């Protein structure tokens, strides 16, 4: 279900493997910002969701440092997986950059990403 | 300065180990209230007195309990004698499509070594 | 371009009046009053027009002890829309304040 | 209660008037107009009073092409406070929309 290759509305590709113990591992490649190539993704999911047709809660993080670039920032996505003919993951994200004390009021961006198993 | 025990303003206790290549692993917490954490951090931060960007996730499921939800914390570690982690968090619960609009809470937490 | 009737994704109807001094007044449809501000002198370079508004969910008939604020921008053009993120806060006791605030997003269109 | 002069943790000054059926009006300060709403009939059980307001960062001297909304609750008591979370959106292009909005939190007191 969650395991597979996902794309957000921006071209980004996230390759995610769901483990049997609630672990989420994989790789992100962003189509925007200060990023190049692949970045390590790690997260957790609810490995035994409700019966009742509710979604599957999950979250993951990417720190935007790899061997090519370092953006001194990290993003966390929080959302739910919803099965169906068109499986989708709906998330909200927080992106925090490292700042000095004086600039911390403006260190965090917030947005929403919708992931699909079909590239837009 | 990150590896160790951190406490938030709620009493809760977080034990985190920060690996050499940017992994964060540990637990949030008796057994029944203990949960797994996994995250990532900037292992090569700037020198300019900037904070170290990081983030982590906890799904609220263990062997004993399952709240069908996950929290992510996004934030930065600040050093010194008043070492702190300042974060904002998102908590999402699994919902039906009908109730998705109220699936996510937002808030902030501050973690201290004491 | 902002003044008029707007519809978000779950059919709610917002009637918005943009005043020349930057004020936004109108109603969200039971029916509640809205009030906000917008940039009454945006850039002409394709940038959007920044805005925000608030609805407290109390009227003559019902009270939910909560308020929502929408923060976003207007984008004009053939398919004008207002893209927003929102925060919904409910009155809670001090000990439930951690769970007093929801976050989401809303898109408004003219049809 | 809510009417008065409020200061946030960074020292900015908000002068707020609470109107009879839930209007918030006032200024933030370099001085800008604020507008919002609040629950004029809060719960008696000890809960806080839900509210929100907006400031568009345009006045007669400067315009940053951006707007902030605060969502939160007023807590009466020893330290009357207003605990909020805020969103600041800047007018951007289509291409830069994904990075248009910052989020944070603010505590206000009369001290
Ligand atoms: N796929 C996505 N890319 C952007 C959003 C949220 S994370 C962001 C990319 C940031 C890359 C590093 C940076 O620019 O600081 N979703």
């Amino acid at each position: 279900g969650i395991t597979g290759t996902w794309y957000n509305q921006l071209g980004s590709t996230f390759i995610v493997t769901a483990g049997a113990d609630g672990a989420l591992t994989g790789t992100a490649e962003s189509a925007v910002g200060n990023a190049e190539s692949r970045y390590v993704l790690t997260g957790r999911y609810d490995s035994a969701p409700a019966t009742d047709g509710s979604g599957t809660a999950l979250g993951w993080t990417v720190a935007w440092k790899n061997n090519y670039r370092n953006a001194h920032s990290a993003t966390t996505w929080s959302g739910q997986y919803v099965g169906g003919a068109e499986a989708r993951i709906n998330t909200q994200w927080l992106l925090t950059s490292g700042t000095t004390e004086a600039n911390a009021w403006k260190s965090t961006l917030v947005g929403h990403d919708t992931f699909t198993k079909v590239k837009p």
